[PDB]
């Protein structure tokens, strides 16, 4: 943290943050969500980190160079250490990125290395080459060199993600899946794990071996797993929670904006809320049905009337304000809702649905006040505008993610937040073989449009190709875009160092501080 001149700090430097739900894991190679990455950034630090405003900045690597955007060399600071005191080395990153790539690890983010195009990744994922062939090598203890199969000008932007953070080989090998217990874990970020009580709390304590430890101010942070946004707001207002999670409840938000204006932080956020359709399950493998659902949902009612927290009605998957996005707004979005509704009823009648045999399916969502109120409003809107019946089902976060990967579903509530600020951070997730593709969408046309993007060395040509990729997705109605999020949460007046300028919301508790109050 960089504490402004003249601010007076509290004696006690502890922080309580709500984290949305129980993390899937603390293993950087087994995680894929916001809750999971919130905690991962305090414990594991990769090559680069985001600074307080979100810019890619020195992490373990103090400086780096590239040759033709294909060979990237990272110079690792000499005093980077793990919490047990041993040095963080380039060999740590070699082993880690090989473990990420290895199909035996089954990482949900194994495709992150395809997105950066590291050499040999495709064969590695397919089991044709061992993970030791991955295009990474430690030139020495403080030098990590990455070789890509094609130029990737924005490659270094990928490197703040938890999936490319280092893991400690010796703890992993000795303890297997219990390497992350508090008695066994070893960490290299600003914090260390103190306690982990499932469905109760995660407590982190300063890591004195962290290379930037002298600038760390908060000595302890607890992460809570409260999925009820109403409860999170209540425990914030009672004094227990210093920072809510960034999902706000429909029950209380309008009241909050008028009662505590200064605590309600509302900032840009590169995340899209949508209903993910399982594209390989009938009748959702029929474009007419996916299109009807997309068109009959009334975004103005949901975004401006039922939620009304600043979100913007969505017509695409990649948010239009992503760096590099120049999207074409489709004609259906400018129509009236009436005109969308006829076309949608038309398409279902054409798909063979009638009043006597209507379209009935499940709408799965992760337990949450917000998602349940949005799902009920969407069910009612779909019933009224299209005559479809929906059976709502909630599941806890971890289970919800497994279901989506299994494909044991019809439609699911969904949100994707960028990992790096470039359109391929969204678009790559719809690639046929993407480990992140829970829409189970497979389009040879979509895949080729994206493959073409690194075969041109022109930003305009690249942006036009992303725009066409979004058009292919929309044409196929892969998903139901609902709104582009705003980052809305409550933050106590004494929590300093949260700017709201990072559109990725990559917060590091080592950058925060408690003001005397
Ligand atoms: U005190
Ligand atoms: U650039
Ligand atoms: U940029
Ligand atoms: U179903
Ligand atoms: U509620
Ligand atoms: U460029
Ligand atoms: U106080
Ligand atoms: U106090």
């Amino acid at each position: 943290a960089d504490v402004p001149a003249g601010v007076q700090l509290a004696d006690k430097q502890t922080l309580v943050r709500n984290n949305g739900s129980e993390v899937q894991s603390l293993d950087p190679h087994k995680i894929e969500g916001v809750p999971e990455s919130n905690v991962s950034r305090d414990l594991f630090e990769g090559l680069l980190i985001s600074d307080v405003e979100g810019h890619p900045s020195p992490g373990v690597a103090e400086k780096w160079e590239n040759k033709d955007f294909k060979v990237w060399t990272f110079h690792l600071r000499e005093n980077a250490k793990w919490s047990d005191g041993t040095p963080v080395t380039a060999h740590d990153f070699v082993y880690s990125w090989q473990r990420l790539a290895d199909p035996n690890t089954a990482s949900p983010y194994a495709s992150y290395l395809q997105y950066g195009h590291i050499a040999n990744i495709d064969d590695i994922i397919a089991g044709k080459k061992p993970a030791t062939d991955l295009g990474v090598k430690a030139l020495d203890d403080h030098t990590f060199e990455v070789t890509l199969s094609e130029p990737v000008p924005y490659f270094y932007k990928l490197l703040v993600h938890p999936s490319v953070s280092p893991v400690p080989k010796s703890a992993v090998e000795k303890f297997g899946d219990k390497w992350t217990q508090p008695a066994n874990i070893v960490t290299n970020g600003a914090y260390k794990l103190k306690n982990w009580v499932v469905n109760e709390r995660i407590v982190l304590e300063r890591n004195p071996q962290y290379w930037d430890n002298a600038k760390t101010v908060i000595n302890q942070v607890t992460y809570l797993p409260i999925s009820s946004e109403v409860t999170d707001v209540n425990r914030y207002r009672s004094g227990e929670i210093d920072m809510t999670y960034n999902n706000m409840p429909i029950e209380l938000f309008q009241k909050l904006k008028k009662e505590i204006p200064n605590e309600v932080r509302v900032d840009p956020y590169l995340c899209t809320y949508y209903y993910e359709i399982n594209n390989q399950k009938a009748p959702f493998n029929d474009v007419r049905v996916r299109t009807a659902l997309k068109l009959a949902l009334d975004r103005d009612i949901i975004v401006n009337k039922v939620k009304n927290q600043g979100d913007l009605p969505a017509y695409s998957y990649t948010p239009p304000y992503t760096d590099g996005a120049k999207l074409v707004e489709p004609e259906w979005f400018k129509w009236s809702q009436q005109k969308r509704n006829e076309e949608a009823k038309k398409l279902l009648a054409e798909a063979g649905f009638t009043a006597d045999k209507p379209l009935t399916f499940d709408l799965l969502y992760n337990t949450s006040d917000l998602h349940k109120k949005l799902a009920i409003a969407v069910a009612s809107i779909w019933k009224k505008n299209l005559g479809v019946n929906v059976n709502l089902e909630n599941q806890e976060w971890k289970t919800f993610l497994d279901t989506r990967h299994q494909g044991t579903f019809d439609v699911a509530r969904a949100g994707w937040c960028a990992d790096y600020n470039e359109p391929t951070s969204f678009l790559n997730t719809m690639l046929s073989d993407s480990s992140n593709n829970t829409a189970h969408y497979k389009s040879p046309a979509f895949d080729k449009l994206i493959a073409d993007t690194l075969k041109v060395a022109d930003d305009t040509q690249r942006s036009e190709l992303y725009a066409k990729a979004e058009q292919q997705l929309d044409k196929d109605s892969a998903i139901v875009p609902v709104y582009y999020y705003v980052n809305a949460r409550l933050v106590k007046p004494w929590v300093g160092g949260y700017t709201g300028k990072d559109p990725l919301d990559n917060i590091y508790v080592k950058n925060l501080y408690i003001i005397k109050h």
